[PDB]
């Protein structure tokens, strides 16, 4: 019989499985003096749901257009109010049958007018940057072709089409098509042409493709140039100058360079060079650098490298993939700024504007295909497009788009095939082309462990424990033995490692050392840079972050896309703090006699002449010494002890017993960079000279007894809990044992291996560890001192339905002035739930003060929270945040803010001051309680109920990594013991 | 040093191991000439939130009470606004840590003012028929004593405390105290005097005690009779007298009454007695019956019984443990209306004025001891007071108060030790006591499975399959030798099983069979009769039911209190209509030829001459012919088969072809019993002559082609997606697949057994099957008949991330009157997710109408909801409701509401009807969708949208019992499957 279903032709192009048609042969992104026109600007926009009612009205030709509105392009339309972002990680939104697409499926018609000028006559071609994720683009009505690969340019020849004067230009979006299936990144679905649309003439006797290589030799300091050029694919006579080298040379003959300064991240040296025809000059930056793996050891100009990387997707909390180039350049800056060296693009070619700024600011680029068919794997691996013969021309086309674009950028260090995409014969095409393409760069690709098409060993997550095997050479063999040969002759890479998700990362200290030790091993990149969140306007005014499920998803992933070092809108985590001083590329470990400090230069090329450094000694007062010393350039991988000044050693040596005081050495830079102003810190240490513990009061006063009060010195108890109801006057509402923490992202995550794989907090939640119960046992006085006496609180502390338990005693002293507290806590029963052993987040005390605190001042570590996996960014001195910077802005919100390592602390209840003091606690004060806290799934649930939340841990478990990759190491864990520790409370006016 | 805690004295008491002091010895409940006075009205009542603040300041004299208010008595204290009800199962909502008691235990005062006559003295008692769960009771200021065992009496000698006129009594009530340790009962906790409060006098020369031994010699027809009698512990001269048999004889000694008729729950016979002596005369009902275990059956008269069982709890939706006496007599009496013969007092003893009701209207009971220790379990029944030689004798205590108040009726056959209380020392000595005491009733008592100190083998849920090889008597050996023999002569008896929580229970008629087929099965008592709803009023004036977590619970078990055959008003639930007909004492197989019925006797004492038998053949139209059918009595356990007038054969033979007809004969009472009128139905039996399948419209009417629309007769199509948009002008907004329900509590249960222990829902979550997506692969129209076309529909239905599916195709034909409709559904790819097989829910089409519907008319089986493994209530025949009457109210709203077995319905929206017609389908019709009922977790939450959701299923699931016990038995699995299946549709005006 005959057909009748709609839209059969267009939804027969979207599951094309070819490359798309029409365009030009890729080729590099070229500054050149052509003539151009930027068509990014307001266009006409109209939005269909699905291909089978999107209109053939002719809207093309842009006469009396039924339905369009303004937008801006570049866009991601859903950032603008058309449908909605939406987020998966791995899962797919769409039914998994390809090369199909659902029913529901946006169609956004895009519409410019423009003018075209004499120079773009008679040879001109239009270029799209990136449309997400099939374009059909006509101008003048006419069919140019059709786009696929998101992440990647094309280009089509408008000669004869467009017309001297006024030029109407239409592209037609679909949101999914056959592309979706190999573009499932872990990152917000958002169609658009998202990228710069521009007209370009392509002059007679001009140039279109230039390929350079600039190699160095590290024996002689020879540069190795060779400027390729072609136009139509062949190569052309074209002149190639360097001026500051003293160069004119054919393009298309190699030459040797007597003397070049070479490029790397440390020291971005570039030359700038043109080639020219006669129609068409072409500037480039020329960073001479060569890569080799030798020795196992991924070498850049004769040197093993480190790399302190991150991973960096596109995002913008308001335009999606449009990341405008202030926020780019701003955000680099920021990453130098955090000592970080390396960048991979994670999982696609970056906006192509990004390579001139890293070859610019130094960043060693693993520059990452667009592909990714990670939905796949739920199903065995089952229809794997990257295994599939028919999808072989659509994914070459995406690595020769992908290579040919960036292929003249220094930065770029590594090709990568893609990621999270299976193993399969259209990868190891991708790998073929490439080799034979550019065999100056090597090839990364983790998803096949066998490694058989790349030439570094790379992975994600793998646990210190095994990295350390892996850096010592004796990770098991392969099967193949000829595979396992050329796999242990690689050098290895984390490509994603200690993720970044909220409280945290814990752990990257450990992983840091190993790179540290094994030359195999190259680094890794921490996954990620960025958070993705959308922000989100309540109708009273204020702005928070949205994610997965925000935007009425009907399968998402939560916030497992708010998974960054940075929020959206590069306000840095706790975590990129840490990871600045994990990375930090000097070792400065000052001398406990204050009389100098070892100073090691970890960088590769660079010496330390770069670098102001500075001392001060800081006291309770404030400083009492400071300058600047003289330190003779140390060369990269050397080490010497410089000596401060013999004042410096002095003020210690005379320093009385238990004063505070800190010695800081920085290195600073001495001169302002292209990343960062003079002064700017890189590197610090310090040595520490300890209060005094603090001297318990004399039990002097003894204990008032009332029919329902019970006073001492400046406290008084409820004779009913044992519990003080006010100290000096200040309220205490309540006072208990704590073991437990509202959860974080990592505690959410599986404790993958043995029997037990709940989350921790699930293991918390079965365990009661978050309802806990006080039984008291008794009140009693005892002797004291002259008349005084102490008075023991004896407690037990357990939950509903649960036979383990704590004996919690709190012994309470006062000579009218401080009261001393000690707290002992002793095992009862065996702590097992479920059949396994329950873990603890902290052994501490929550007091709940029935006022508001405006100010908490501390001496310890800071200023930012520090756990015991975390804070090695977080140093000794006196800090003090009002209330609510203490807090961390995790868009879920969850347990953070504990300073770890502290001394001391002052609360500022209004006019009154409450001084704790002890051996070390870890402090955290909030205006709302844990379970407020836990309960929250955004920033606005959280509330202040007028009291403060002050916990005092005298242990607390590390955060790790759970979330994806490793949980708490070892030596972190928290399982239940006994415990005591001593307080001092002053309450001061 | 002094000790200064508060409250121990109270704290030290409510932490006894001991059994109440200062009491009376246990005895019966007896209807005594005594005077009496209730004290139950309003007292005074004042809250304290726990022993170390509840005040000592003299509140026992009723003198200035300082914040007491007005509170009925009995009550159940917080179900008058005083704290909260709360909810466990299993869970203790206290730390597991006997014999201690939590800081937050309420603790309510209550004061009662009354005046005593001189009739009280010089000697009288009080009397507590139940208090939750210590009382400690002062009269006139004086201690009289304590009370343990929350649901047994205790009493108290007042004699020389009472005085002439106004007394003042005053109880201090904990809520919790060492023995919530042994009342661990799956119910809400609600402390409280639930009980009457009663003065006693007791005159000199009076009557203490009675033990009522009244057996029946099943050979010679003789009652065998002894009335003990005793006063302060000692047998007295007292006269029993027993008018209607001719009797007087000595308490004390026994006798052979030649001829008694004998007691039964079929038929409850009951002598009036008085047993008196010079001081008080005691009433006795006296029910003759011998109770023995012989070849392994369970016999009562000399025969094998079958329990045909509930268990019921004590609870009233708004008085909580008080049940009303109006209340009490219904439910019984609602009870034997559904052919209920057997009840268990889960896990309590009952008000002791129920004992009177059940010996009255007929039912055997398990009277269970008010013991459990369930929360035990969870640690390795680590402290379990069952085996705590330290409790032998509060347990013991609670064994005799069970034992000795309700040891004089015949209706009780059984002592029950107590439920889930594991095994130990202390059940062993209960069962020792009772065995000495009361050697005429077996002891019961599931927690030991090895049966050593009972007299019957008993478990709970065990599986039908499971129940056969124990009816076989082929279960597997214990280890024990001596033990195995013991239970394997012994019957056995399922003291809790087809668990009734929400839709359901599935697979009663499956154990039915085994308790027919096999003599050492007893029967079974399926949990459980009620629902515990608490009624929650919202401001406007909507009731629903509250469940555990509606009243502010810390911890709780959800819905599982609400797991009854009725809501806790007593209106029944579809499983209480399907129990009813699943053990109807009569078996009544209808002739396929009509001329006749086969009528099995199932009861075990009575023949048929209570029953009236009547006959009715009812058509389209209504009845053709009916009358009423003499049949000569039927013994117990003999059939004959019965003669239908010929008429009946004549008005069979002579129907048209296909035309529906359904002859029922039903067994009816022939006149009022005590618990029904005459004309109530107690068994029935059809047979059904089928309408014939219905005539496909011929193929006449072409289809109608325009741009966006298809025209097939009254059907018009969206020409985009191929699905219709009205039909007969009634809107179609939506019409697709289904494969999903929203699940039952049964669904949310774990499947346990192999690697998949994922409840039924979550599998389904998991599968994407409530979030199912349809793709279009064509519209064809093709020749028909004489120019007209089908038109069919190709699909492919899937979920986002999955790569199975099921291809549906829909072929539309119409001759402009009635409307064809085909659907084949065929797999595509392998239903596996997660590593293991999917299940569907059903087979069906949802279609969404765009108008409301007022009506629902069917022929099938009805009046209630059918599903394949329930319905068994749902008889044949034709029905009709207003829409809101088609739903199910259960308390979590769940899928509900099916009429499987349909062969018609119509559905009147507005001045339109709707009428579907084909083989056999399920129908359902909703004013709310399936996402809307599964999201609801209580029934406001249900709102109507304006659209009607109307489900036509050609295959379902089974609903099973997995929230308790076992799942959907094989046979009614539905696996992913091909199908095929036809129906007609036609609007009418
Ligand atoms: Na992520
Ligand atoms: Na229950």
């Amino acid at each position: 019989g005959r057909s009748l279903e709609l839209g059969a032709a267009d939804i027969q192009d979207l599951e094309s499985f070819e490359a798309g048609r029409g365009a030009l042969p890729a080729r590099a992104y070229l500054q050149s003096d052509a003539p151009r026109l930027s068509l990014n600007g307001e266009w006409q926009f109209r939005l269909s749901p699905g291909s089978r009612v999107a209109p053939d009205d002719g809207w093309q030709l842009g006469e009396a257009l039924n339905g369009f509105e303004s937008l801006p392009v570049p866009s991601s339309w859903p950032m603008h109010g058309h449908g909605a972002p939406a987020y998966t990680n791995v899962q797919f939104p769409f039914a998994v049958e390809p090369p199909h697409v659902p029913e529901a499926n946006p169609i956004g018609d895009h519409l410019v007018v423009f003018e075209a000028g004499p120079e773009f006559f008679p040879h001109a071609l239009l270029r799209f940057d990136g449309i997400e994720s099939a374009g059909t683009v006509w101008l003048n009505g006419v069919e140019l072709g059709t786009t696929r690969g998101s992440r990647l340019a094309h280009e089509f020849d408008v000669s004869g089409i467009l017309e001297q004067g006024e030029n109407t230009l239409a592209v037609r979006v679909a949101q999914f098509s056959a592309a979706s299936y190999v573009e499932d990144q872990d990152m917000w679905w958002l169609p658009g042409i998202f990228r710069d649309v521009t007209l370009q003439a392509r002059p007679a006797a001009g140039i279109d493709d230039v390929f350079v290589h600039a190699g160095y030799d590290h024996i002689t300091g020879e540069g190795i140039l060779k400027v390729e050029a072609s136009r139509g694919g062949q190569a052309i006579d074209a002149v190639v100058r360097v001026p500051e080298l003293a160069l004119e040379l054919a393009a298309g003959t190699e030459v040797r360079v007597p003397a070049v300064e070479p490029w790397s991240a440390e020291v971005p040296k570039l030359y700038e060079a043109a080639v020219s025809a006669a129609g068409e000059s072409v500037a480039l930056q020329i960073g001479f650098r060569s890569i080799a793996i030798e020795d196992a050891q991924f070498k850049v100009n004769g040197r093993r490298i480190l790399l302190r990387g991150v991973n960096r997707h596109e995002h913008h909390p308001r335009l999606g993939r449009v990341v405008p180039r202030d926020v780019v350049e701003a955000e680099l800056r920021l990453m130098k700024q955090h000592n970080i060296n390396a960048i991979r693009t994670s999982h696609y070619p970056p906006h192509p504007q990004f390579l001139a700024l890293a070859d610019q600011l130094g960043f060693y680029v693993v520059l990452e295909c667009d592909l990714e068919t990670h939905g796949f794997e739920s199903a065995g691996w089952a229809q794997n497009p990257s295994d599939d013969p028919q999808w072989e021309d659509a994914l070459v086309d995406r690595m020769r788009r992908t290579v040919e674009r960036d292929k003249n950028h220094a930065s770029v260090v590594m090709w990568s095939l893609g990621n999270e995409a299976g193993t399969g014969r259209n990868l190891a095409a991708m790998s073929r082309w490439t080799k034979d393409r550019d065999p100056s760069r090597p090839i990364h690709y983790e998803g096949d462990w066998s490694s058989e098409h790349v030439d570094v060993y790379s992975r994600m997550y793998a646990s210190q424990a095994e990295t350390a095997l892996i850096g010592q050479g004796i990770e098991p063999a392969l099967n193949d033995a000829a595979l396992d040969a050329r796999r242990r002759a690689m050098p290895f890479v984390l490509c994603e490692y200690v993720h970044a998700m909220g409280n945290g990362p814990g752990g990257m200290s450990e992983y840091q050392a190993l790179f540290e030790k094994y030359p195999r091993l190259m680094g890794g990149f921490v996954w990620e840079w960025l958070e993705h969140g959308i922000t989100v306007s309540t109708a009273d005014g204020v702005d928070h972050y949205g994610y997965g499920g925000d935007f009425g998803e009907e399968v998402h992933d939560g916030n497992f896309v708010t998974d960054g070092l940075v929020d959206a809108d590069r306000r840095p985590r706790p975590g990129l703090l840490d990871f600045k001083k994990v990375i930090e590329p000097l070792r400065i470990d000052v001398a406990r006699d204050w009389t100098g400090f070892t100073l090691r230069n970890g960088q590769d090329f660079a010496d330390t002449s770069a670098f102001s450094f500075r001392y001060e000694v800081e006291a309770d007062g404030g400083a009492l010494d400071g300058g600047t010393v003289d330190v003779a350039p140390v060369a990269p991988q050397s080490e010497t002890v410089v000596e401060l000044p013999g004042s410096v050693a002095a003020l210690a040596a005379g320093l009385s017993d238990g004063r505070p005081a800190v010695l800081t050495v920085r290195a600073v830079l001495g001169a302002d960079s292209a990343w960062a102003d003079a002064g700017h810190e890189v590197a610090w240490g310090q040595s520490v000279r300890e209060p005094g513990a603090p001297v318990p009061p004399a039990p002097v006063e003894p204990v008032q007894v009332q029919d329902s009060e019970l006073t001492l010195g400046p406290v008084v108890f409820s004779r009913a809990t044992g519990m003080p109801t006010s100290i000096g006057g200040v309220p205490v509402e309540k006072l208990g044992l704590t073991l437990w923490w509202a959860p974080t992202d990592n505690d959410l995550g599986r404790e993958w291996g043995g029997a037990d794989e709940r989350p921790l907090a699930t293991q918390w939640k079965d365990a009661g560890l978050n309802r806990l119960h006080t039984r008291l046992l008794g009140i009693s006085a005892n002797p004291g001192q002259d008349g005084g006496e102490t008075l023991t609180v004896r407690t037990r502390v357990s939950a509903a339905d649960k036979q383990y338990g704590v004996l919690v005693d709190y012994t309470w002293s006062t000579d009218g002035e401080t009261v001393g507290l000690r707290t002992q806590v002793r095992r009862d029963g065996t702590w097992v739930n479920r059949g396994f052993e329950v873990e603890w987040a902290r052994i501490g005390l929550e007091f709940v003060l029935g006022e508001e605190t405006e100010l908490v001042s501390w001496f310890g570590q800071g200023p930012h929270q520090s756990y015991p996996d975390t804070g090695q960014g977080a140093r000794a001195g006196w800090f003090s945040l009002p209330l609510a910077k203490m807090d961390v802005e995790y868009v879920r919100p969850q347990e953070c803010g504990a300073r770890s390592g502290s001394r001391s602390a002052a609360l500022q209840l209004g006019g009154r001051t409450l001084e704790i003091c002890g051996d070390p606690f870890a402090l955290t004060v909030r205006p709302y309680s844990q379970d407020v806290l836990d309960a929250a799934a955004h920033r606005p649930d959280l509330k202040a109920d007028g009291r403060t939340y002050l916990y005092v841990d005298h242990a607390l478990r590390g955060v790790g990594t759970a979330a994806c990759g490793p949980g708490v190491l070892e030596q972190y864990r928290l399982k239940p013991r006994d415990a005591d520790f001593i307080l001092t409370l002053k309450v001061r006016s």
